[PDB]
């Protein structure tokens, strides 16, 4: 039983030597200087290099570093009996001191099934979320509150109702919206709930509200429990500013049991480099799903703020792979999304994804209501196999959206 | 009142345009379309670009990216009224969505004094730690347990004694030593304490034990409190695997009040890039001190695993700057350290530093006892105004260390 870590290494020195040094140094330390009884005692704790795939040198990389760097994908096995069954221990064991060892980038982690079972996965997942939103035959649609910093509850409820009237399935606080005297956490929840209930009585559709869960770590469970009691729909959480273990703690608390939406804020401090950090499929995908996120937002491959296509697809794959012993998490490609991108979003991510937009909603000529209607029309058109311009002939909101941002 | 963030940007599009976009987009979002009444009401929340220092375009960077990238240092002011007084809010506000915006690297964060005061800083700091171990003037000496994974308490106590008999001031668990049936957290503390007092009884040397504080986040305060009750000397903490806010929580809990040693594990996932992440001086220095670390271990600028000299010095400066409303944190340059490096360590970091012999101390020809003796002899030599080799001629432990690893020249 061992967790196998896969790394990308760049080095001017022997990579196999370094890999072997890591496997031994980061597990039992030394081996050949150990007495007979001690070797049989520590054998189960000895790390091992599982494989080394040589990639050959890159002129571009060499030029950048001004040196000749050998490249390779290295796989190392760390016995699970070497650490406690928790994410902080996993990270320290597989990329603690090693993260400081020059050019080393963590690409993936693979675990025995028995080990994975010590973790929760999403509480609701795609199926649970669809049941709660009441939408099963199409991708979901979400809008983001914009310009709320410094505004009051009257403004919040007004803005919340407009987005809901646009037909969005969910509305989330912007991740930079923190608790204040004007907008207290509990008041956002209770007043938002009432406002959405009024819209529900007018349309028959109840839009869900993902409220930002912020503040100090040791106060999170208490307010999350209050959120559950007050009837909050979803908890938005900037997990990377805390720790993966905190997300897991929120997921495992039976007194919370509210869907959790993980935001990518600060994940960019770890994922972009070619030589360092942790790959996004693992950092935003595999680990967040395992830790308990029901939704995971990540930069789409389309906007100004984006991810390479295969990187984004890799995250979605990790979130939905049904071979994992966890519920599937909702992939939410984000940033700069507008109606004209709906055809591509569905083509790339399928039906089990969420169309998420802030400016794409509020920037519509007719406000949030028009913005939401344009998106709903675009989604229906794609599912029906109709070009957006054809569908726009029968939907003014979509026409205005297409005229403003175009079709991709 | 605003927090000023300093960023390094690489971009093929207008940097000033992007800067203004960040100041506005990450604060109030819109401004020009707001009526006079709303502007005056939201003015206090409006972010602003403070300065933009244009740097020379780099041929090396351009070749790497295969494009022409303009470079600049951008400073943005974020009103403190926009976010709550906690580190997670600070990070999300100054480098949340922005960390995803292409080539942007956070270099520094400047806080108004009034804001800093809502944070603890180290509980003990350099002065407090020196009093706890009873060592003034000279740099401290610390060693790390070797190969403890899979071992039992009898092995731990025997190994702990060897290190203390070598004269080290502090011994720390390896950061990858997690709790187990063989080595329970509380037992390491109590058995370790007994072993160290026995050593004091025979040699007169006082040695502290930094025990690894691990496990799930919400069980940390309970065990730290227990550690305090049991008299633990220092709590070693892999802060970067937990979040800066957790370190602050441990520091602010009056029922703990035990020195905290922050380990750099995982910080390398954030600090090394030339275009992304967060600079070491901020991530390992300024923020850890503010959060409550009494000691901060970081890659020294000497070994295989290291940091550029100015980078390492920058961390030490942030940890010890007397201009901050916080106690100074002990800088502990680590990795590759050996007796032959003591002169350079003291020349570079001064007397208020800790020589971290790490696990290498066990590699001395005569084991940890000889290894510690070699280090203590080297420290005394420098303080006595003598070359290591002069002292080596009178100290066999030091001579063996020099013969084994050599002496690093300090002459400029
Ligand atoms: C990748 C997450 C982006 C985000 O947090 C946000 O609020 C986006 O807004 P729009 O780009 O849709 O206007
Ligand atoms: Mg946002
Ligand atoms: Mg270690």
């Amino acid at each position: 039983s061992a967790v196998m870590a896969t790394y990308l290494l760049h080095d001017e020195t022997d990579i196999r030597k370094k890999a072997e040094g890591i496997a031994l140094g980061l597990t039992i330390g030394t081996w050949t200087d150990l007495p007979a009884l001690e070797q049989e005692q520590l054998r189960k704790h000895k790390g091992e290099v599982v494989a080394i795939e040589e990639l050959g040198e890159s002129e571009r990389v060499n030029a950048y570093f001004g040196k000749r760097l050998k490249r390779a994908i290295v796989k190392i096995a760390y016995p699970t009996v070497n650490f406690s069954a928790d994410l902080p221990a996993l990270l320290v064991t597989t990329f603690g001191k090693l993260s400081l060892d020059g050019e080393v980038r963590l690409l993936d982690l693979e675990f025995p099934d028995e080990w994975k079972r010590q973790f929760p996965g999403p509480r609701f997942g795609i199926d649970g979320i669809r049941d709660r939103v009441g939408v099963h035959n199409r991708p979901l649609l979400m809008s983001i509150f914009k310009g709320m910093i410094g505004r009051d509850l009257a403004y919040l409820t007004s803005e919340l109702k407009k987005q809901a009237l646009g037909g969005v399935d969910l509305v989330k606080d912007d991740e930079i919206l923190f608790d204040s005297e004007l907008l207290p956490f509990e008041k956002r929840i209770t007043e938002g709930k009432a406002a959405l209930q009024e819209v529900y009585e007018q349309t028959g559709k109840r839009t869900l509200y993902a409220v930002n869960l912020t503040g100090k770590t040791f106060a999170l469970k208490d307010k999350a429990k209050r959120a559950a009691e007050l009837g909050a729909d979803v908890l938005l959480f900037n997990v990377f500013a805390y720790g993966l273990d905190v997300l897991q703690a929120l997921r495992e608390d039976e007194e919370i049991a509210v869907p959790i939406m993980a935001h990518p804020a600060f994940s960019g401090a770890v994922t972009p480099s070619e030589f360092y950090g942790v790959a996004p499929s693992l950092w935003l995908g595999k680990l967040l799903r395992l830790a308990g996120a029901d939704f995971v937002l990540f930069p789409s491959p389309y906007g100004s703020v984006a991810l390479e296509r295969e990187q984004a697809l890799g995250i979605a794959r990790a979130l939905t792979d049904d071979q994992e012993p966890f519920a599937r998490a909702f992939p939410v490609p984000s940033a700069g999304i507008h109606p004209g991108l709906v055809p591509l979003i569905i083509r790339d991510f399928g039906l089990d994804t969420i169309v998420n937009a802030g400016g794409g909603i509020h920037g519509h000529p007719d406000g949030a209501i028009g913005g939401g209607r344009a998106f709903r029309a675009a989604i229906d058109a794609v599912l029906a196999g109709r070009p957006l311009r054809a569908a726009a002939a029968e939907n003014e909101a979509l026409q205005k959206a297409i005229d403003r941002w175009g079709v991709v």
